[PDB]
């Protein structure tokens, strides 16, 4: 069985790890191959906190809150584990700023601890008058595609670097199945009207007396356009940008300015933290995630396509949900092809 | 008017500070110097944590809650000024575990967002039954003592290198009042077998990835003898050895395998940290603080002590408190002398 999928992003690397784990039996002996355009220290994964944390407004498709919600349950798990340090893993508590009373939203059992902020810490931020507290997890970008990628490579799987023209190439080059985890490059495969980058920058900064993520709201600026601060392993996070349409991959100075102003308005002590550097990426932008499985007329016999792209700003949280759904969809194949 | 303060960890720099801050202008020629045997990284204020949390016994004393209650203010006041990462100051949330069921503290209204640990939260330490999670401050002795040094100074306040003999020693040279901040040794210069060395060691970890603090508490074991793990700056503290009457400042290896085996029971992911550095530590256990005047002959010239010692394990915790109530003392000397 010939399979390649697109892409070693968040998505691709977890899409092959979970079909290679759940369908690599000597009765199904897999040809896994990853090809992708960049790699590990050049994604878009990469440039992500990794903080779980789904929207703030429910979604149009239910099937999201439960993959984000089976994603959690699963790192938490894992969360104590001898391999967490690799994986950029750990638990963290924080803030959720408001200027209005909001419902409590649909992940508030799932997180651990959640409640809403007291007026004595509500009296902290000036600019807030509502807000939440829980403890949630982070699975840091970087680290966690080190991990994959290695996991991946002591499980057989080949890593191509090239840029994929089309579906028909990679095909007639012998591919049995076709995963397409492109991210926000997947129009270039296929045209997606439903599809836009959701530019975004951020700062890396050196501020180690941050122990909490600290995330404002706003609905004029809309969601992930407003100030979060979100602390890492060895950084923090300083973000707040997002751009609908936006294709610009080198950094400007406005969005520099704009991250910088709003989270030293956040947590003063930020001003004397050291800039370790900055970084763009594209929020592959759906109106909901695509996780389907396409038929492809390739001459007689067909190619089958998993789309598994469209994932937002939620990538990370999400994960592990379209994983095992992915994989559904990649045991569907292998039974309607006759090998199961 | 010559002020000598014996003593360079947390109650004497405070001190010295407050009466300063206070008096400066009463007095012309306000001399204050500061006499000590071990400075800066030599002193016991240097192997605390600085976890801001009272005693684990309620006292039930309304003054010594009041010098808790108004460290955490003055504390709280600093946390968010960009001067905050200069005294080693943040706001940081954990866990207080137990095996069994016990009232909530008299501080629960003094920290942020008090509460009983959920069932789910419980899950994550199979060996308690029971625990309390809120935000409190960690203010850390090092750090602090270096801000507290450049504090004073920049105020000309002189720090010489001198083990006093006795009081009277200090009084010959001209002291007016010497302000007695001996910790643990201050049974040298006035006989007090209430005073006694609470023996503790720790472990200095690097696990960036821990964020949140972690107590346990045993009655068997009782205060400071279980595992304790409190992230700092750059480093983490492992510790949880309480040794009532030992004078041994060598770093014991059965005390090092206890912390460590402790801790890596409690946090798995410990185990994969690496140990910076150990040190030893001798709180000064008293049942109540001495923190008062006493009078002393020795010269035609009087000379007056003011006795501020014996904060055992909870000194960071209490200080501010007690160098204001210090402060006080020594403008009750002026205003009966007659000199204010
Ligand atoms: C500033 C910012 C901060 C963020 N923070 C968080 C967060 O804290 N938590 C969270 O849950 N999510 C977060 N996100 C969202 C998250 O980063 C994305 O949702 C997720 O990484 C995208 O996964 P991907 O694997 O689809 O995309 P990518 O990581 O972009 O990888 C796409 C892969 O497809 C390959 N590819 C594309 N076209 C071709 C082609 N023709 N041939 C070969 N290969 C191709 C690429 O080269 C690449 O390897 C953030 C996003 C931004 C922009
Ligand atoms: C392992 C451990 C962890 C801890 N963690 C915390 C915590 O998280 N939070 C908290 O609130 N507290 C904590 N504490 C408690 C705290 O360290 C003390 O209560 C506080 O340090 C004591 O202050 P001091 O100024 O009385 O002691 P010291 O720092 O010991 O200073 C005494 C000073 O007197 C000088 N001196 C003594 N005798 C003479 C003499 N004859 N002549 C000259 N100078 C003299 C010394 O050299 C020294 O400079 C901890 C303690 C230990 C041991
Ligand atoms: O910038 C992003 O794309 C991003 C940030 C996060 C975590 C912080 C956050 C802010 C706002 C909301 Cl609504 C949800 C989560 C996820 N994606
Ligand atoms: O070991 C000490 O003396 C010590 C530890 C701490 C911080 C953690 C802690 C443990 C136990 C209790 Cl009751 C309160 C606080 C301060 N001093």
């Amino acid at each position: 069985m010939r399979v390649v999928v697109i892409g070693a992003g968040v998505i691709g690397l977890s899409t092959a790890l979970c079909i290679h784990e759940r369908y690599h039996s000597v009765l199904q002996p897999l040809d896994i191959k990853v090809y992708a355009d960049r790699f590990t220290p050049l994604t878009t994964t990469d440039v992500a906190a990794g903080l779980w944390q789904p929207y703030l407004s429910d979604p149009n498709n239910p099937q999201e809150a439960d993959w984000s919600q089976q994603t959690f349950d699963y790192l938490l798990s894992h969360v104590h584990s001898p391999n967490a340090e690799n994986l950029g893993l750990f638990l963290i508590s924080g803030y959720n700023l408001f200027h209005e009373a909001i419902p409590d939203p649909s992940w508030k059992d799932t997180v651990l601890g959640f409640r809403k902020l007291t007026p004595r810490e509500l009296d902290m931020f000036p600019d807030y008058g509502y807000g939440w507290f829980h403890t949630s997890l982070i699975l840091e970008g970087k680290n966690y595609l080190q991990w994959l990628t290695e996991r991946l490579t002591e499980r057989g799987v080949k890593f191509f670097q090239r840029k994929v023209e089309s579906f028909e190439e990679v095909a007639r080059e012998g591919a049995d199945v076709i995963v397409n985890c492109t991210g926000v490059w997947a129009g270039a495969l296929q045209r997606d009207p439903l599809l836009q980058p959701g530019r975004g920058q951020i700062m890396k900064v050196d501020a180690p007396w941050m122990k909490h993520f600290i995330l404002t709201h706003d609905p004029e600026r809309g969601i992930y356009n407003s100030p979060y601060i979100i602390p890492g392993t060895q950084t923090v996070t300083l973000g707040g940008i997002f751009q609908l349409g936006n294709w610009s991959e080198l950094n400007n100075i406005q969005d520099h300015n704009t991250i910088w102003e709003g989270c030293c308005r956040l947590e003063p002590t930020l001003k004397n933290a050291r800039i370790i550097g900055e970084r763009t990426g594209f929020r592959p932008v759906r109106p909901q995630i695509r996780l389907e499985r396409e038929q492809l007329r390739t001459g007689p016999s067909n190619t089958e396509v998993i789309h598994n792209y469209g994932h937002g700003g939620y990538g990370l949280t999400i994960h592990w949900g379209c994983a095992l759904e992915a994989a559904k969809l990649f045991g569907r194949i292998l039974e309607e092809k006759k090998l199961s």
